[PDB]
């Protein structure tokens, strides 16, 4: 698929205001993933064990992975679409090592998608939406194509 100019434009206008405050972005949306899907939580070796969303927003790893990943998807985003060496060596980890489904990859745009509407309402507008939702789906078809050669999920 290709997404617009425009488009991406009102993707990178709410993601300059998510790089204000990263750590905090990264928090609230593992934590709304992990409340809202609980089984994604046990593809965390690392934190697994927590049990509550008290010791979720405690827990200094889960802040650190989430700078991690979303520090990741933010310099996929700027690539406008021309992602292809980025999206390598994730595909890879993430269908060998990890093995996360498509379908938990939808359940963390969701997340993105919830968080991002409550935190920046502004700029988050059903327009913005719409384009952040087409670049989230740009990515999930082209990691699951990736997904394909690999030999994974199929
Ligand atoms: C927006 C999509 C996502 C991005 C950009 C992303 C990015 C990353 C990055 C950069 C790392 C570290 C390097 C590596 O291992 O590849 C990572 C590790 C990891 N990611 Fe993902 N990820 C995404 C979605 C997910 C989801 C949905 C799950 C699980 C339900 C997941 C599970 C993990 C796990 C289990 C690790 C290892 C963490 C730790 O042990 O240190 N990722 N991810």
């Amino acid at each position: 698929m290709v997404l617009s100019e425009g488009e991406w434009q009102l993707v990178l206008h709410v993601w300059a205001k998510v790089e204000a405050d990263v750590a905090g972005h990264g928090q609230d949306i593992l934590i709304r993933l992990f409340k809202s899907h609980p089984e994604t939580l046990e593809k965390f070796d690392r934190f697994k064990h927590l049990k509550t969303e008290a010791e979720m927003k405690a827990s200094e790893d889960l802040k650190k992975h989430g700078v991690t990943f979303l520090t990741a998807l933010g310099a996929i985003l700027k690539k406008k679409g021309h992602h292809e060496a980025e999206l390598k060596p994730l595909a890879q980890s993430h269908a060998t090592k990890h093995k996360i489904p498509i379908k938990y990859l939808e359940f963390i745009s969701e997340a993105i998608i919830h968080v991002l509407h409550s935190r920046h309402p502004g700029n988050f507008g059903a327009d913005a939406q719409g384009a952040m939702n087409k670049a989230l789906e740009l990515f999930r078809k082209d990691i699951a194509a990736k997904y394909k050669e690999l030999g994974y999920q199929g």
